[PDB]
């Protein structure tokens, strides 16, 4: 009803996966958490070709213009990839010349072409490192003009300040750009109704009030 | 006639975005060549899904039998990634649940599942960094079982040994393993007929005779 049909196979193969978990879980901040994501185990060639046509429509239903797709070392690197050929595959003729490209994290160049009046998509898992990117980018004169991560987690950044803004909310501001997702955990709440009874499906939207974002 | 239609696909795209390029070449070693390549050229969408299709038939067409998709950083991540997507697209159910990996260069983990009593198959850009591949499958107790490469070259590894072994003879003789390839430097040639007259045709033949292993 508010599901896209590649958000509801998204989070299907998700479940089916165990790259989204329900239970009992702490996070690194120690609060407990009704549900564990980890887009890691997205890991064999089927389950790497759905989260690429994920992530694919969803960039190309939100008409984001760009010439580059760029992921951040190390978990960006394959993400980029993959959804730079399915942009290409499903996307039609705008989507043929997109050049992807990433950053070697030595002890900073950067693999792909010359940014320099470029508008770049940054791509990763998730968003918890983000400045890092922008620093890179900026410095190779590329204006990112968007990111997409695979879930956002809708959680307020501080604790005790509720009416605060979420991780991608606060990263939306401070550049100005849209920072999408191919799912956030209001879809989880509805791809649940019907799946479970009014028992987890209670423990999950009362986690939502509790520390969850506003829109 | 000798080469499979993904070959002649493969190349003409190569000579299309300048990966494949002829003329006069100086090598590291200052050996003077009849052409360059550059993998990194295939950098759009388009250019990458083209590729991942030619690793891909080269793969099935092998029948070699392997469960995860090794590619060695940095080159080797976004070619183990998008090949890994393809073999489930293309391959039918037998790649369906083939898994891919890599290595963080820390200043040495892999990102990925177990690799344990894993039969695994090495990809990359060329081959000339080998043995730290092998060294760090083998330790985590993944059986390396082949590589490939996109474009042998062909090349004895000696100069003042004509008879000795190109750099994919050495290693495949080393660990026991075939190295695929999706085109080598006779299919260069061989594409090349009708392309040009012999004047260029000629020169690098002459330079197969010269710088080539035999078979
Ligand atoms: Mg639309
Ligand atoms: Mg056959």
């Amino acid at each position: 009803i508010m599901l896209e049909d590649y958000q509801k196979n998204f989070l299907e193969l998700a479940i089916e996966c165990q790259a989204l978990r329900f239970g009992s879980f702490k996070l690194k901040s120690g609060r407990e958490s009704p549900y564990f994501f980890n887009l890691g185990l997205f890991n064999t060639g089927k389950l790497l070709s759905n989260l690429a046509t994920a992530y694919a429509i969803a960039i190309i239903q939100s008409d984001l213009k760009f010439d580059v797709i760029f992921g951040p070392a190390y978990k960006g690197i394959p993400l980029a990839a993959i959804v730079c050929v399915k942009l290409a595959e499903i996307g039609g003729s705008k989507f043929q010349n997109i050049q992807y490209a990433f950053n070697r994290k030595e002890a900073g160049i950067i693999v792909g072409s010359a940014l320099e009046n470029k508008r770049i998509l940054i791509i990763d898992d998730v968003m918890t490192a983000i400045n890092e990117a922008f620093e890179i980018i900026s410095n190779a004169k590329g204006q990112v003009v968007g990111s997409i991560i695979a879930l956002d987690r809708q959680e307020v950044v501080s604790t005790d300040d509720k009416e605060g803004l979420s991780a991608t909310q606060t990263v939306s501001k401070k550049y100005g750009i849209p920072v999408l997702s191919i799912v956030s955990l209001i879809h989880i709440i509805t791809y649940l109704e019907g799946r479970i009874t009014a028992e987890e499906k209670s423990k999950i939207e009362q986690y939502l009030q509790t520390y969850g974002a506003s829109a």
